[PDB]
């Protein structure tokens, strides 16, 4: 049961002003894309918080990834969720190596200590994901990242929806013919050149704990199918997660602004923030 | 749970086209407005077979009304969620005065009599649409119409979410501050005038049956307590759908395309199709 908002002044919404006029900021299944300007963060912020929502941020750091956790984060401290529950989970071969952050106040992390692969590190994560009963218990929201990013600005509820991916800062002006899915009719993520709405990013995907424990197990099941069969797609996990969002689409679409290179790709205009971005590495 | 959407040839979104520049297509806590070019129907159309959903629409005609049932239900059928299984629900004090339509395959009507009142009419649909049991039996969505209207063009399942309001066609284009709603203090219904997001229109709303049950429960609630206090608001349940609709915001916005009067408005460029009608009365 949703109680009622309490009065709030803002400015009213123009339905013959849009705000974005240079981007598309629904999908054809009627999914909110989110970008800046698409949004009064005041509004859902309420919306939110009435319902007493808890996030739970997924983030593996294994290897030499766990040097990445620090800046990870401590930025995550600056710009995710602020003001709402948060439950950063840790996948880690190192439990000791991680370091220890202060953490805002209805915040926790717990380290969950899993082996380290010798391709697979990046692909196992689905496994993985899918502490099944520990997430069902502890948080309404699952957010699912790499850890090799920092966040530079507010990401925050927003985002939160049944099921949300991000679109691939790489491809976004791109047509579907020139996405790297996986194109062989062998794996079972292909998919042909004809279909295809968008390209994710398998960095940055999320939903409700049902859609996310959903998508993951039928990602790690077509992933054994495809092991079985001899096959590895083009881009791992990443292959799997278009395949998936293909043929169940999700119900919020994350701008580049969400997953962001600017080394790689600088600042254009149409992105008014960089929200989570990577780091330079080797 | 949803199963798997089978493949599908369709124009690629370009996230760098929007197709509507003209209107707002989000509002600012995310809920899509339907237009025409917004959504493809094929999609919609394939994710809500593939859940079976059955659409209730309930219409009231009461007294001199029953005359516009015809016309309604003639055209219901050929426009309103065809290809779906639907659910009419026609409350009358005039069962024999129900003309005897012709329907699709998967789609019944069921007669609910009941008393006609000597404005009482009008507000008293929240009270008998909260036959509670049976709707949640027998539907998956309702939708509440009136009945002096016809179907013009495509109404379909790009209008179901678990709750969804209509922008009045008078006042799409209005500051909030010449909205009509109820100025008094001393009413449920008082909404200042530094406050509101749209004007709705009370003769197109619905939602999820649960969600359509909390709405006209709240609004049949605070308008006995109006009652009780002497004061009626000034139009009547749809002051009262306006102040529940601020305070809970709906999931979709249906565009005026949805709720028109040609003979008072004429048919302006931004309305690419006029799909449910006034039809001229007295
Ligand atoms: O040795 C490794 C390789 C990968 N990862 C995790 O898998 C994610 C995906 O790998 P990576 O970020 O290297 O992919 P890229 O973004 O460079 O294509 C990383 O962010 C880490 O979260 C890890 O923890 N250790
Ligand atoms: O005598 C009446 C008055 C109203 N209504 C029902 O209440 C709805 C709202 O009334 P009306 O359409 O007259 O409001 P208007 O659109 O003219 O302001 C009507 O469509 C009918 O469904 C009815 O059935 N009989
Ligand atoms: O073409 C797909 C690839 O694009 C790269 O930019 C990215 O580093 C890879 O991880 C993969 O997403
Ligand atoms: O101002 C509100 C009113 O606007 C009229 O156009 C409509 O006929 C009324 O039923 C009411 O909605
Ligand atoms: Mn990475
Ligand atoms: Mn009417």
């Amino acid at each position: 049961f949703m109680v009622s908002l309490p009065r709030m002044v803002y400015p009213q919404p123009k339905v013959l002003t849009p705000c974005r006029k240079d981007v598309l900021v629904v999908t054809p299944w009627l999914a909110p894309i989110v970008w800046e300007g698409t949004f009064n963060i005041d509004i859902l912020n309420e919306q939110f918080r009435l319902q007493n929502t808890t996030i739970g941020l997924t983030v593996f750091a294994i290897k030499k990834y766990v040097a990445f956790l620090k800046l990870f984060l401590e930025t995550a401290e600056k710009h995710f969720m602020v003001g709402h529950r948060v439950h950063y989970y840790v996948f880690t071969d190192q439990p000791a190596a991680v370091p220890r952050v202060t953490l805002g106040t209805g915040r926790q992390l717990s380290v969950l200590e899993v082996r380290a692969y010798k391709q697979d590190v990046s692909m196992r994560r689905m496994e993985m994901i899918s502490c099944e009963r520990r997430f069902l218990s502890e948080v309404d929201y699952l957010v699912c990242v790499d850890v090799d990013m920092e966040f530079r600005d507010h990401v925050g509820v927003e985002i939160l929806t049944p099921l949300f991916g991000t679109l691939h800062p790489s491809f976004y002006g791109s047509s579907r013919e020139a996405f790297t899915y996986e194109r062989r009719p062998q794996s079972q993520a292909y998919i042909p050149k004809d279909e295809g709405d968008f390209y994710y990013m398998g960095g940055f995907f999320g939903g409700s704990v049902q859609e996310v424990q959903r998508l993951t197990r039928a990602c790690h099941q077509a992933m054994m199918v495809d092991q079985a069969n001899g096959i590895e797609a083009v881009w791992h996990d990443e292959s799997h997660l278009n395949k998936y969002l293909l043929r169940h689409k999700p119900t919020k679409v994350l701008s580049p602004e969400y997953l962001w290179d600017q080394q790689l790709l600088g600042w254009p205009a149409v992105l008014r923030k960089l929200r989570f971005t990577a780091v330079p590495k080797n």
